[PDB]
């Protein structure tokens, strides 16, 4: 749980759902 935060603050953390997050849907 304490790992949810970390990754969504930290920028460098997110791996796959950064680029993801990216692909805006239409």
């Amino acid at each position: 749980v304490s790992v949810d935060p970390f990754y969504e603050m930290l920028a460098a953390r997110k791996k796959r759902i950064s680029v993801k997050k990216k692909q805006e849907q239409p």
